């Protein structure tokens, strides 16, 4: 069993819709893709039903698409990465979401509301603190 | 964690060396970077590692199926009827091989031969001492 | 590791074949040369691999070629400057190219596209507000 | 003022040394502005004492290496002997005197050299080169 298959039971039975993985020290735990992005953006959707969605700066696309199996898509810097990432996600209604309280600074989060305009955010590190316990 | 996996370490080695492809022949270095585990015996057994999309595990047709749901990345399998070689030219990108990294502390003749008919222009450089310096981070 | 030497380790980190600065006050920062242009044109571009050209107003080319020691060109009002930067510079092929964002109008980013007709454009004014947390 | 290479020269003459051996990157980039980190492959500059220098290097730094100084740069890819490809491209002269630096050159290294010069003696060049940083 995965990882990521770990973290689609808990989305199951925490009722989630996604959760959002915005630690670069996560997402390399999670899918063996480490980059520190800086200022970009850079976040791992893991989604209740279909494949993950690893959205990266366009210059890691290409690395990103060599490294993992799933879907990759990147973003210039002219492009709005909050828009890019709204339009790549499947158009549902997100409900509940998790994201790493211990690693989302408020520009992202506020950002992430932009994406996800009426969830409401539980926090995802406890979770991912409780999956490294077992190697 | 902040280790960088072991193939995205061989993909950053590909770039900065400028080579296309790396080629793991060794059922340890095989294990030890992707946790599957085989003795081929006397079949053909190889990771590709490619330097700009996902790596292809070829294996004997009787292991496809336990190499499949070891790895993520795409697997293809040989029966002893097939010519292996031709086999792994047509299953890998039809790409311009010009620079091929193989691991000269187990490669024999017989297997260094088939992949140049693989890769016909390639020049092939030594890959074990990366391997080996993989190791030292434990 | 001089600033300048910093920028040129960015542009092979990020695969750009120059940056160009236009704020003044960034180009004083990276230089301690210090000039309002006003209207007029003047850049600081850090090449991946000579050394940096400072492009200034004609009557600037004096103070200027005696504040720096790597090349300064002039122009005067009757020049065309995109021109004359674009003479000035080696003859590449400009395909990546880092501008400030936060500071760039767009009259002088659709000069700049005269300059580098093929170049796909990154935010250089990130990294140097990295550089500025180190005294 | 005088090159460093030409400050080598000198002092191979004073100490009766066929040649130098310099195999520290650092002690490398010092001398000739050309700097490489070869990781396990062979890389070396010889600095002898009648010719100019020769910069060995693996193949893929041959290219650098050549614009970055002007003396002979030779390149080997992996599938050759590193040892031999030093022997042929060295002057084939009696090497009986040689200095190294013994605080860099590891005993792979040092059994390799013996194998390019195998009767010289073997003298230590690193208190030579900390001497030379001491000058501005």
């Amino acid at each position: 069993m995965s990882k990521l298959q770990q973290i689609l039971t808990y989305l199951e039975s925490e009722k989630l819709d996604v959760a959002v993985v915005s630690d670069p020290v996560t997402i390399n735990y999670l899918t063996g893709f480490y980059s520190d992005p800086h200022e970009r953006q850079m976040f791992l959707f893991v989604l209740a039903d279909q494949e993950p969605l690893l959205f990266v700066p366009a210059l890691e696309v290409e690395r990103a698409s060599s490294t993992v199996s799933f879907p990759v898509v990147g973003y210039v810097d002219s492009e709005n990465p909050w828009q890019k990432i709204k339009h790549a996600l499947p158009q549902l209604d997100f409900k509940r979401v998790a994201v790493e309280f211990d690693n989302l600074i408020l520009t992202k989060y506020h950002g992430l509301k932009t994406v996800f305009e009426t969830a409401e955010f539980d926090n995802l590190t406890p979770r991912i603190q409780r999956m490294r316990l077992i190697k």
